This record gives structure tokens, C-alpha cells and sequence, in this order.
């Protein structure tokens, strides 16, 4: 209200960004105007181009300008591995590990209390992806939450007896810690999930 | 990332406090869940970058030739509050202040070539000439450079029959002396006032 309408609007529109509260949006708006008008315009152009041009890959459903994303388009990748994740940011997180297989991107996880079931998250499309490929292993890389685990289990039962190996990413202690500093539940899980050798 | 995603990420890093990691997450979240919000932001950015100028009186950022504060006639025309930027106008407005403002472009910094003309001193002098102020409140930030700017303005305005005041600063309110940094405490002690 102390700001003129166009400044007020820029502030409110900046709050649309993830992790940007009101105070931070105020500072961003005013900094753009004070010192980087051309940078503001470049961001506007980049936003318009991406919001209009970026769709979804027809295979894995990740974000892509092309009909096949960079990962599905690349022939160097390992066609025997499919990694199932809950969203495009998870595709990016797994990519940073050096994984070179294929992906399928669910829309989040099963959540009965939000009315989000198999159809809503993309299970039928996952089934089609598997039918249309030649995978030997499907890696369940849903988030390690109650809901993420329930989604993994639903997919594992759905796909049983089709000659695929189904795996789940390891749960346990993160690297670098001391046991005394790890979250108790994580430690209990790492113990209960201990493996021989 | 595809070229369009890469461009969006690089352009988002232009924002204050947004590193590469944070820009990556912003880009992808915006695309996954709020494409139309991204377009609205683009439109708001373009409109503001092209349409926002300066208030002709206080020199704050405004698309209107008089900003909300200068455009209200019901304010106190005897008080002028001098600040370093538009966010400081906003901060002082929240206190219920009802006078007028002048907005400098930052503070003096001669080694960056920001002297009196660059920060708006001539425009401050014109504001004073064109008004009928009885008090000028120096509300630059209590930083080394903000204080130097306040002092420059105080010497400029001396002997004009104006009351020249400075916002209180030193130990912060709510502070315990045991927790304040020593430099602040030494300053507050040396700058102690009557009670
Ligand atoms: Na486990
Ligand atoms: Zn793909
Ligand atoms: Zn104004």
C-alpha cells in the first residue's frame, strides 16, 4: 500500500516463486527497478519463452521442449533401467548422481486423504511405459515417506510376475555422520535394514 | 536441461539472494505447477520495468508522477524525512509517520564515484526550496556511510532556521548489553545522551 500499483503488483507476482516470501519479494522488486532494468526484461523474456515452450516428454513425462526429453532422446543411455520418481526435480536430483538409465515421472504419490489414487499420479502411463520398453529393472525412487513407500508397494504388487526385477533405493544413515547425531528413526531403520558382509 | 529451461535458470539468478541451486528449483517448480503464474510474473515484470519512473517530488520509484505519499494532500507538510531508498520509505510508513519524504539514491561513496550529485543532493535542495518544512529528519541507515551522508546533509542545511534531527541509534531496543558487539557498545557509550 505504500508502493504505487505497478510496484505492488510486481511484489505480489514475485511471491509466486517457490521459497520467496513477502519481505524477500519486496526486496527483489525494488532491487530490479533500482539497478537492473534490463535484467528484469531478460527474466520476463525467459519466463515467457519457457512457460509457452516447455511441455512434457511423451515417454517419461518430465519437463521438455522436445517431444523426447534429453534423457529419453540420448542413445548412450541404459535401456534396461527405469527409475520411477515423483516429479521433475527428482529426475534432476537422480541425474546428479551419475545415473544413466531411463525415467518415468509420476505426479507425486498416492494420498487417500487427498483423494490421489493410481489414475491421478500416472500409474496407467507407467504401465504403458513398461509395456513399450524392454526394461530388466524398475527402480522405485519415490520419496522415503509413508506415502512414497505406499506408492512403491502399490507399483511393486501391480508389476509382480512380469519377469521384471523391482528394487527400492536404500534407506539408512546418511554419509559422513556420527551415529550419535543421526535422527533416531533413521538409525533404527538402518539397523533393521542392515545387510550381510 | 533443455535450452529454454537453462535460460530461465540463468535469468532467475539475476534475483537477489538466488544462487544456482535455488534458481534450478524455482525454474522447475514454476514449470511443474504454475505456468500461468510464470506468465503473470513476466507481464508484471515487463510492465514495471518499462513503466516505473520516479516521483517528481521525493524521487522514490513510482509509475505515477506523484507517489502515494506525495499525492496525499492530507499529510504533514512541515516534516521531511530523508532516506536512502524506497524500502526505507515503506519501513518508515509502517510506524505511522505522516510527513513527507525525500529518497536519496543510496549513500555517499566517493571511491565508487557516488558523490552529492549522484545520490540526489541537488534534488533534495530543490525539494526544500519548493516546500515549507520546519523539520528535516535524517533517516539514512546507521552505517558508516549512512552517518557520513547524514552529516553531509546536516552541514549543507545548517543556518536555515530548520530543525535538523537524526533517528535514534546505538544499542538496539530489546538488547542486553552482554550480547551486543563491543564496537556498538563503545559507540553507544561515547554517544550517551541526557535523561
Ligand atoms: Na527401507
Ligand atoms: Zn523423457
Ligand atoms: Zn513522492
Amino acid at each position: 500500500m505504500s508502493f504505487s500499483p505497478l510496484i505492488r503488483q510486481l511484489i505480489e507476482s514475485l511471491r509466486i516463486l517457490p521459497g520467496v516470501g513477502q519481505k524477500s519479494a519486496q526486496r527483489m522488486a525494488l532491487m530490479l527497478l533500482e539497478r537492473d532494468r534490463s535484467g528484469g526484461l531478460k527474466l520476463a523474456q525467459a519466463l515467457t519463452a519457457a512457460m509457452e515452450g516447455v511441455g512434457h516428454c511423451r515417454q517419461c513425462r518430465t519437463l521438455s521442449e522436445e517431444e523426447l526429453c534429453p534423457q529419453c532422446a540420448d542413445p548412450r543411455r541404459d535401456d534396461s533401467l527405469l527409475c520411477v520418481v515423483e516429479g521433475p526435480l527428482d529426475v534432476f536430483a537422480v541425474e546428479q548422481t551419475g545415473y544413466r538409465g531411463r525415467y518415468f515421472v509420476l505426479k507425486g504419490h498416492l494420498s487417500p486423504l487427498d483423494g490421489l489414487g493410481p489414475e491421478a499420479i500416472g500409474i496407467p502411463e507407467l504401465e504403458a511405459r513398461i509395456r513399450d520398453g524392454a526394461f530388466s529393472e524398475v527402480i522405485l525412487a519415490t520419496n522415503p515417506t509413508v506415502e512414497g513407500e505406499a506408492t512403491a508397494h502399490y507399483i511393486a504388487q501391480l508389476l509382480a510376475g512380469r519377469g521384471l526385477t523391482l528394487s527400492r533405493i536404500a534407506h539408512g544413515v546418511p554419509l559422513g555422520g556420527e551415529l550419535e547425531l543421526v535422527d533416531g528413526g533413521t538409525l533404527a531403520h538402518a539397523l533393521a535394514g542392515r545387510r550381510p558382509i
